[PDB]
């Protein structure tokens, strides 16, 4: 039983938990408040990398364009735009950060390059994605606030979505395989869904984490057995300033393994 399991798991963290899995080996999905809405934070960067390839489809040098930004666009949170910010980055280049370091630069910059927060929306819409919503830029989506529909997803329209994209037909095949060679490369992740992830699997994942102690992650697995497994965990806590709890997705990580 996963759902005692994670109950009592959630009644002990004080929070609340959302908990999507698909196992594309079989079609099973394990469902935990699936379909109540979440804050999403930096989990977007996902969806917002995934709508880059789809505009690249179309233009074939999108990846190679070269961005020259400035000091002005640097962000808090811009590690890896900071570093490069004398030569500029590839939109490519952009991706990738914006994915392996969650870099605030890098997605505001990408969303620019897309033409603006509706075309996050809209390309979330043209994959059947209903439920996802970005309503501010990075880094305001983040506050996380109680009963705040603004940057909110579901753990199942999430989790359908990363199905789609990354072991699915909505991108093509230079495009999707792009799109799991960046997760692979995530640098944020190791405390969260890869730590309660057999050893020898791969993981390819985007984290998250806001205000409210808003600790997310979403994931695909690859096993050492069948078919790649689809793996969205968000949870959010009582308290404004609640520390994040890397723990809780390492643990439901486990839980949910643990069944397959
Ligand atoms: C989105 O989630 C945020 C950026 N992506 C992050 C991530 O995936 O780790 C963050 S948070 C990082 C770990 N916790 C610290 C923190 O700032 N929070 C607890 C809020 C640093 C990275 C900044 C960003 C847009 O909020």
């Amino acid at each position: 039983s996963v759902d005692k399991q994670l109950a009592e798991l959630e009644r002990n963290a004080n929070g609340r938990l959302g908990v999507a899995m698909i196992n594309t080996g079989n079609g099973t999905k394990i469902l935990y408040r699936a379909a109540q809405r979440f804050p999403f934070c930096s989990t977007f960067k996902f969806m917002l990398a995934a709508a880059v390839l789809d505009q690249s489809q179309s233009q074939p040098n999108l990846l190679n364009k070269h961005i020259n930004y400035h000091e002005s666009d640097l962000l808090s949170y811009a590690p890896i735009t900071r570093k490069n910010l004398a030569h500029g980055m590839t939109v490519s280049e952009l991706c990738a950060a914006t994915i392996q370091y969650s870099d605030n630069t890098a997605a505001n910059l990408l969303i620019k390059e897309l033409g603006g927060l509706a075309a996050v929306n809209q390309f979330a819409r043209s994959i059947g994605d209903q439920m996802f919503r970005l309503d501010r830029w990075e880094p305001d989506l983040n506050t996380a606030r109680p009963n705040d529909p603004r940057d909110t997803t579901t753990p199942a329209a999430m989790a359908a979505s990363m199905n789609k994209l990354v072991l699915g037909d909505a991108l093509r095949p230079a495009q999707r395989s792009q799109l799991a060679v960046w997760l692979k490369g995530n640098t944020t992740g190791d405390a969260t869904i890869r730590a309660g992830a057999p050893t020898d699997w791969i993981v390819g994942d985007k984290t998250g984490s806001g205000d409210y102690g808003t600790t997310n992650d979403i994931a695909v697995l690859w096993p050492t057995k069948g078919a790649p497994i689809v793996l969205v965990v968000y949870f959010t806590q009582r308290e404004k300033d609640a520390k994040p709890r890397r723990d809780v997705l390492a643990s439901v990580t486990k839980i949910i393994l643990s069944q397959i």
